[PDB]
């Protein structure tokens, strides 16, 4: 049969096919299956789609993991990204605002991206806790961007007070639109979280799942593996360590 793979159609928009159309390539080398790539607009669609094994593969963000992983979801392996990066949310507010921590951010407009994300919503609802808060009853309104990019422009242009986004999107975007990123700070971050890891949904067959785990991991040694790591700004995919999100696990428990 046909080996799906399913991604968010809002981290690169116009450009989803263009960035991964490589390593499915690899994927069709390795499996010897056409590939179809799945998109959806929210984290929730693309967790359902595995939950009910109507896809095969999915690259997913950290928190839909920590949830996938209970309806039995298999990591295969995590982006080793270029830089060897560490992963936290980061609060921004604008420079010129005088709101300079996350405390000065109660009773203010506050952008969140995915509901399912750590660093887009997760990690603040985590925190808040430690005051008996909930965003609801901490900031005067909040609203789901579903884009990084997108929150951090609304911080730029006012429409928002702060947003929490990945450590990640805040570091690209400061390189290629500079005047956006100078307007900006970081006034808070969080605690450090692994890279997502790709996962398998639960039906997958384990020699399936061994199969697609030696392709992920041995992917910087094939040439056409080389071409889709290079696209994607990966130097390779390593091992899960799963202590790497025990925090939010501990987060997702406290709700």
């Amino acid at each position: 049969g046909v080996f799906r793979v399913a991604v968010s159609s809002m981290i690169s928009p116009l450009e989803t096919m263009k960035g991964y159309g490589p390593v499915l390539s690899y994927i069709e080398q390795q499996t010897g299956r056409k590939v179809e790539l799945v998109q959806r607009r929210t984290y929730r669609e693309v967790n359902e789609l595995i939950r009910e094994n109507k896809i095969d593969l999915a690259f997913i963000c950290t928190y839909s993991f920590v949830e996938a992983e209970l309806f039995g979801a298999r990591p295969v392996a995590v982006p080793q990204v270029e830089g060897n990066p560490y992963y936290q949310a980061v609060v921004i507010t604008r420079r010129d605002s005088g709101i300079n921590s996350l405390e000065e951010l109660r009773n203010k407009r506050f952008a969140f991206t995915d509901p399912m994300s750590f660093s887009g919503h997760i990690a603040l609802r985590g925190e808040l806790v430690k005051v008996d808060r909930t965003p609801e009853t901490f900031f005067a309104s909040t609203f789901y961007t579903y884009s990084h990019d997108n929150s951090l422009r609304a911080v730029y242009d006012g429409i928002v007070d702060g947003a929490t986004i990945d450590s990640l999107v805040f570091r690209s975007s400061n390189i290629l639109y500079p005047e956006i990123g100078a307007a900006l700070q970081v006034v808070h971050v969080s605690p450090l979280v692994g890279a997502p890891p790709v996962v398998v949904s639960p039906g997958l067959s384990e020699e399936d799942y061994q199969l697609i785990r030696r392709a992920f991991l041995n992917m910087h040694n094939e040439p056409l593996g080389k071409q889709a790591l290079d696209t994607l700004f990966i130097d390779r995919f390593v091992m899960v360590n799963s202590g790497h999100y025990d925090y939010i696990r501990e987060i997702a428990g406290k709700i």
